[PDB]
């Protein structure tokens, strides 16, 4: 069921990333879970597919998005300003969230560009993560600018007082602080897991991996290839749980 | 791989995106299908990408179908080359995007986006080998209808090959008569795309090759093993469809 949502901010990062804010009367949600935006362009309903940033519980409805110069609804969020409707699926989707992810040392979090989002809203719930030794939040972006939420990343690197370790990529430009590359690169070369402290391997960790789906793709190829690791179903578990962007 | 210093003999845009082109090189005989690599020394490392001949092997007019990548390292300077240039090239062609691999069928088709149709045309532009096939079908799937920079070419491939080859074109953003409308998925799973070339995507009867975007090959690998019962085809484990993506 559609319901109407209303606009209390657009916060732009960049030229290109944005953050939008919602309220709307929404149903509980579980961390990790997406909705739908819709509005209505030249006569037509078009509807795309938003991660919830936020944490469940939390009323501003927050959802990261990067204009699309091309697209057909996201520069049309990218325009709109407080007090405009949008359309919001009341009923969250979704099955890359806690309670699908098979026990672990460590939960390694991989999220390129915008896709950072449930991540985040899992993260800022802080709940039924006792289980996990440890955990490890990537976000790879094309350069240093692009890391939107890297103050909320550090807050909650010190809010888990060490059980968080966060790490982030950039491939376009080298920068203090961040590893340059790819994630695949990253992790056959031991980079990713040098700089973070932990291995990543079948006797140690799951991986989740949201956003670019060629990422995602060789990612998970890697992986398999060097780390024998298996894609997961709940009805088949392994090692690699991913969301595709698009 | 062997680098050879080529010579940019033209670029010729088709659209303000889309242009080809054309290079003299001392390269090594190729298989229709196939690719190589160009590279340029800048950024501070040779920077070097594939791309696929679309002139038949033996026309020593190199020919790469480009699309400038609005923040790509590489496309958007090649896009400035001029006749004269120095583009480095790989002199020995890679790929198994070729006709020796692919399996006996009644219809081959061969599924393109965008600049993904290169492999296609050197193919059908060389004409040998194909006699074990009964139907060919040739299907361009873009965006906007002047985004078709090759079907002068396709149309006369078309008359040569007397009607063993079925051309059809698909552009996605609008509605434009002699193309299809839509997605190359959507097409298949409603049977508009086999209507239009009255033949049909079944594994009695066909084998499917996939270049280009990498997520139109894979949800049209998708679409038909799920409603096809289709399987993605290895030299040693054979069959239906063959894919080359692009990235
Ligand atoms: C479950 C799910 C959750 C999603 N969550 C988010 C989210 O939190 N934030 C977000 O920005 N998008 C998200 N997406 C992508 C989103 O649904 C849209 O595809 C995107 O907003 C572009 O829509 P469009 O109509 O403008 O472009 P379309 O014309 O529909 O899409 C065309 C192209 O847009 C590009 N694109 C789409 N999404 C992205 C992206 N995230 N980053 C870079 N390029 C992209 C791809 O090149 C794609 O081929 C999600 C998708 C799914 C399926
Ligand atoms: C076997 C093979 C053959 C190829 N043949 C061709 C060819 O004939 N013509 C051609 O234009 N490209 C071809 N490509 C893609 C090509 O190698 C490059 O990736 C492309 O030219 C962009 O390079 P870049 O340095 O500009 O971009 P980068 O910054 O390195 O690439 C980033 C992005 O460019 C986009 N992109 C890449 N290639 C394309 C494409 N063809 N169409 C649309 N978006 C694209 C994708 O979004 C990709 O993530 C081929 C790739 C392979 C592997
Ligand atoms: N200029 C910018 O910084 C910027 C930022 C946001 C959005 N945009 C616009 O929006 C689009 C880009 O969105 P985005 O940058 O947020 O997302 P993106 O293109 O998905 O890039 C996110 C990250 O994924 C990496 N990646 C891509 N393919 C990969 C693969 N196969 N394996 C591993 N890693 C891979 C990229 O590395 P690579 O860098 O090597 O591709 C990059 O670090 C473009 O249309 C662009 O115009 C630009
Ligand atoms: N003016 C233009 O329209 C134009 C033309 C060429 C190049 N460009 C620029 O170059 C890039 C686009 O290049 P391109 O148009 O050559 O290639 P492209 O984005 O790969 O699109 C080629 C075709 O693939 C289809 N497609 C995309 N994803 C698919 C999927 N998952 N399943 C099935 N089919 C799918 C597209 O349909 P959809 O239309 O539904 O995506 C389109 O018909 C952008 O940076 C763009 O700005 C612009
Ligand atoms: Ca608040
Ligand atoms: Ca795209
Ligand atoms: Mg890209």
């Amino acid at each position: 069921d559609w319901v109407s949502g209303k606009v209390t901010k657009v916060e732009y990062w960049t030229d290109a990333l944005f953050s939008l804010y919602v309220r709307a009367p929404v149903h509980p949600f579980t961390a990790g879970q997406f909705t739908k935006l819709g509005l209505e362009i030249d006569g037509e309903r078009v509807q795309r597919a938003y991660s919830y940033v936020n944490a469940p519980g939390n009323p501003d409805l927050e959802f990261y998005l990067v204009t699309v110069p091309e697209g057909k609804l996201s520069p049309r969020l990218a325009s709109l300003k407080p007090g405009d409707e949008v359309l919001v699926v009341s009923e969250a989707a979704g099955f890359f969230v806690l309670e699908e992810v098979p026990d672990c040392d460590t939960l390694w979090m991989l999220a390129t560009g915008t896709a950072l989002g449930p991540y985040l809203s899992i993260l800022q719930e802080g709940k039924d993560l006792e289980r996990f030794n440890n955990l490890v939040l990537v976000h790879a972006v094309r350069y240093a600018a692009d890391l939107s939420y890297l103050p909320l990343m550090r807050e909650l690197e010190q809010r888990y007082a060490g059980k968080l370790r966060i790490q982030t990529v950039v491939s376009r430009e080298t920068v203090e602080g961040s590893l340059t590359g790819r994630v695949p690169f990253l992790i056959e070369t031991g980079a990713l897991e040098e700089a973070v402290g932990l291995p990543m391997t079948t006797d140690t960790s799951h991986v989740m991996l949201c956003g670019n789906p060629q990422m995602v793709r060789d990612t998970q190829q890697l992986l398999k290839e060097t780390r024998q690791m298996t894609k997961h179903l709940r009805r088949r578990p392994g090692h690699m749980t991913a969301e595709h962007y698009w």
